[PDB]
């Protein structure tokens, strides 16, 4: 109930060394990996025809380095194939050489904080009317700096929320939520909603009363001392996933279970999670303080757990920065 | 009732035309608009930052040319337009400057039967924590030889369909179908159990019992004389449009209207339409011949009718090779 100043003070440090360093080092703004070569990110560019482009035939994941700390790398790079399964796509490299090309490629950012993505493309080919053996998988990769869909001075008081009424989430019969996917639409029609409607963060219903996810991160509420998050229709996070680990060294019961829109108006805390920026107290709801408006005392403790988490060896390693081996 | 040799024959005869300048001409296989530039379309390049590739944020449209004539180009540009707007977009250019533009890259590439896509994307910066006033949006165009969804020899047999029962179309209250766009989770699984299943082309359901469209094409069901296409929750096609056209000519009943799937099962023609390859008969549907399997008559009228109108100056313009239209 208390890691922000740390935490947020550890980042500012770090993040003025890089800065620093933004006209020394040519990486330090992002590393791509493209076709086996490294470029500055801002220069990376892709082939018009990748599928991963024509028809967003693809899938990705975005791990994370905190502290030069990969956080949770091996969970990353197993739902990431776990959803090349899902679409017949495979991993166009082993996983073990991905883990080394990513670290290889934080060490050269020299950027201790960072929003690493991976993407498996279908490739230059279309599945329609191409023979199934012609057809070869594409991966990019990239470091940049860490990414907050919540910035620090707003995660110190909570953000603002509305339940979105003029979109819903696509159904898991449709594409399957779990298939970590950048086919955004409904997402982007949410966040154009929020805008709308005077708030920043879209909650998106299943189109039947319960609810899923947002614009980039899963949904937690806290009520009566327990914490609730929907099962079906969503990404299982791996921050939601870390959120359920902390919790249950707390002490504190998680259920992962249909959750009715209506909740989100009784509850006693909300909270977004996300690997771009961690844990997200939300304090407004449909321009309505929640529960008194201030971030709650379960938020915070799963706030503290999360952020604990980045240093524990079973949820994390320390990258060599150094040059070199 | 017999168009198919003669259309057939005459594409035949260009697209050996064409094969003889590639050696010559090195946009013969395609060319691609980028920032300005012309260049071969496999050689075309965008920058991996885009939004249209980081989280499909765009929407595109595709007009044709057949015989070294423009099909409907005012009317793909309008629905462009028109796209753009429902997502927030604006085309970059001027549409005189487009049209003008996708002339010229015609003419140079030699192409008299040709796929010609538009696409504008939100740019390089998301509508996530972007300004709206800092949001660019970028345009990509190329041109291609002309793309069969069924090839000529398919379509003088018929095609194989399924109605899609691992997969339905993604719902307009969360991704407006009306607005053409690259996001085919749905229509890939489609594919996917067309091919598992034997069949070529899979029919998706809007997952309330009633028909949609499927992987890049408008589904048309003939029943007793009358032509029924579903309305709602779909694109609304320029090859369906002009099937209403050459069915009102012809003084043929037209119902675009709720379709339940039960009528599929009931009708006496079914056929697909699409600007890649036009009119496409289905001939079995989930196994079973369609009303004895063959072609049907008022499938053949329009099948005649449609590619009629590619000769007819309401509906296409002569472009002028090696000089511009
Ligand atoms: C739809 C969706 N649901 C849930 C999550 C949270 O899952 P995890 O805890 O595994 O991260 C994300 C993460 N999306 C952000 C990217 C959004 C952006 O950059 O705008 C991420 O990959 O972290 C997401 O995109
Ligand atoms: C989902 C969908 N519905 C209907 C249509 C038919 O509409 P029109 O008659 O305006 O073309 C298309 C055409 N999409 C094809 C896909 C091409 C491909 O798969 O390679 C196109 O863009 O021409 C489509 O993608
Ligand atoms: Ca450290
Ligand atoms: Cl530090
Ligand atoms: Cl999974
Ligand atoms: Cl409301
Ligand atoms: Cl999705
Ligand atoms: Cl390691
Ligand atoms: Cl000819
Ligand atoms: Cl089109
Ligand atoms: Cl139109
Ligand atoms: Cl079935
Ligand atoms: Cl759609």
């Amino acid at each position: 109930m208390a890691s922000m100043d740390k935490v947020f003070a550890g980042y500012a440090a770090r993040q003025a060394i890089l800065e620093s360093t933004e006209t020394t080092n040519p990486f330090a703004k992002g590393i791509a990996w493209v076709e086996g070569e490294l470029v500055p990110l801002a220069e990376a560019r892709i082939p018009l025809l990748d599928q991963g482009f024509m028809h967003s035939d693809l899938t990705y994941d975005v791990p994370s380095v905190w502290d030069g700390r990969f956080f949770r790398l091996d969970d990353h790079i197993t739902r990431l194939e776990a959803s090349c399964t899902k679409l017949r796509l495979r991993l166009p490299l082993p996983r073990d050489q991905v883990k080394q090309i990513l670290v290889e490629m934080v060490a050269k950012s020299g950027i201790r904080d960072a929003f690493v993505e991976l993407i498996v493309t279908r490739g230059l080919k279309g599945v329609r009317g191409t023979r199934p053996e012609d057809i070869v998988n594409n991966l990019y990769m990239f470091v940049q700096p860490y990414v907050w869909v919540m910035e620090p001075d707003m995660q110190r008081v909570g953000g603002s929320a509305v339940v979105a009424r003029t979109v819903r989430r696509v159904p898991p019969g449709a594409i399957d939520p779990t298939v970590k996917n950048l086919q955004w639409g409904d997402l982007v029609r949410g966040m154009f909603e929020a805008a709308d409607r005077g708030a920043t963060y879209p909650f998106l219903t299943d189109g039947d009363a319960h609810l899923t996810e947002g614009s980039g991160f899963n949904i937690v509420l806290v009520k009566d001392g327990v914490l609730y998050t929907p099962d079906r229709g969503v990404l299982q996070g791996v921050t939601r996933k870390s959120v359920i680990n902390a919790a249950e060294a707390f002490g504190i019961e998680v259920r992962v279970e249909f959750v009715p829109v209506e909740l989100a108006y009784r509850c006693d805390e909300i909270f977004m999670c996300t690997t771009a920026g961690g844990i997200m107290p939300i304090t407004t709801l449909d321009g309505m303080p929640v529960n008194g408006g201030q971030i709650g005392p379960i938020t915070k403790k799963i706030w503290d757990g999360y952020w604990a988490m980045h240093y524990d060896a079973a949820y994390s390693f320390e990258i060599d920065y150094n040059e070199r081996n």
